[PDB]
């Protein structure tokens, strides 16, 4: 019986997937794994709205821990929606990618000599603490992958796991808005 954790957990390895597939992503192989990807989060989604985990406009650290995860649905739904390959209707993907990023914003709850030697001292090592920060976050969510996803982990690692992935998919919707409203001006411009 295909129930919701299910679903998510497919869902994201099949993204995964194609997100890291070498071939054309206009592949056989690729275009049906992004299909069969929309349609389990589609019924995912669907299950969600019958749960309403969060109903209550606030809160988060009252959010149980392993539902923190479902918050990412809309996200991987943006992130597949950019995974289709059909010219035709690059424009109807664009704006669905587009309703699936916001709508996940909306939901996260996730929120969150000397004067110009020095800052071009302190301007330059900015840069590098934001490459740094990435490098960590993402060493960070491989090293506790397995036990998060085992059910090995403590409360804390798990409400810790998902609240970083979370904070990479804001960022990353963030990116992916700006690149769809510049390419749909375009593709409206008439």
């Amino acid at each position: 019986l295909p129930r919701l954790p299910e679903l998510f957990e497919t869902s994201k390895k099949l993204l995964e997937d194609v997100e890291v597939a070498t071939e054309p992503t206009g592949s056989r192989t690729i275009q049906d794994k992004v299909s069969k990807g929309l349609e389990l989060l589609e019924k995912a989604a669907g299950m969600l709205s019958q749960l309403d985990l969060f109903s209550r406009n606030e809160d988060l650290e009252e959010i149980a821990s392993t539902d923190l995860k479902y918050l990412m649905v809309p996200a991987l739904q943006g992130a597949l929606t950019m995974k289709q390959v059909n010219p035709s209707k690059r424009l109807d993907h664009l704006q669905r990618a587009r309703e699936h990023f916001v709508h996940f914003l909306t939901q996260c709850h996730c929120y969150h000599a000397y004067p110009n030697l020095v800052a071009m001292a302190s301007q330059r090592q900015a840069k590098i603490e934001r490459y740094k920060q990435k490098k960590e976050v993402e060493h960070r969510l491989s090293a506790l992958k397995s036990a998060v996803e085992s059910g090995q982990a403590d409360d804390e690692r798990v409400r810790e796991y998902h609240l970083l992935h979370l904070r990479r998919w804001i960022a990353v919707s963030l990116e992916e808005l700006e690149s769809i409203d510049q390419e749909i001006k375009i593709l409206k411009e008439k």
